[PDB]
Formats: structure tokens, sequence, C-alpha cells
């Protein structure tokens, strides 16, 4: 089904986001911890 | 409808992203402002 | 089709994310490079 093809794309799309988002969030907080913490 | 279940999941998925994205963006610019601004 | 309207919204939604995500990622790594690199 065409609609399903679309839905499935979005899920692959969406999944990719979840990772990218987690990564960014970690780096961020980390760099912030890497600053606050020690010099 | 199964397809709708899928579509609705994606919206919940997608909504979650919008928040996470806004938050990250704020922290970022902020930390950048917290650097440029004063020491 | 209502379902399609929904699917299309999500794609516009999803597309918007991809940009916002790329931008954030660049700023991040950049600020990190702007720190490591020189003072």
């Amino acid at each position: 089904n065409i609609m399903y093809d679309m839905i499935s794309d979005l899920n692959e799309r969406s999944e990719d986001f979840e990772k990218r988002i987690v990564t960014l969030e970690t780096k961020l907080e980390t760099l912030i911890g890497s600053i606050h913490a020690l010099p």
C-alpha cells in the first residue's frame, strides 16, 4: 500500500531522529558537565 | 484501524521530538550566551 | 483522504525536524571545535 509505504518511511525517518536527538542531548549535557565540573 | 494506530504513534513520537528539540536548542544558545556574554 | 492529510502533516513535521537537528548538531560540534582548537 502506498499509504503504508509513506507511514513506514516516516518511521525510519522518525527512528533516525530519536538517535540523533539522544546523541546531541548527551554531548550537550556532557560538555556542560565538562565545563562546570573541572576547569 | 491499524494504519491509524501507526499514524497516531508517529504523532506521539513526533510530538516528543518537538519538545526535546526546543529544549536542546535553548540550552545550546544559552550556554553560548553564557560564554560570550560574561566570562 | 483524512489519513493522507495526517501522513502529509507528519512529513512536513518530520522535515522541519531534520533541519533543526542538522543545525543543532553543527552548532554543537562547532562550539566544541571553537573551544578545543584555540583558547
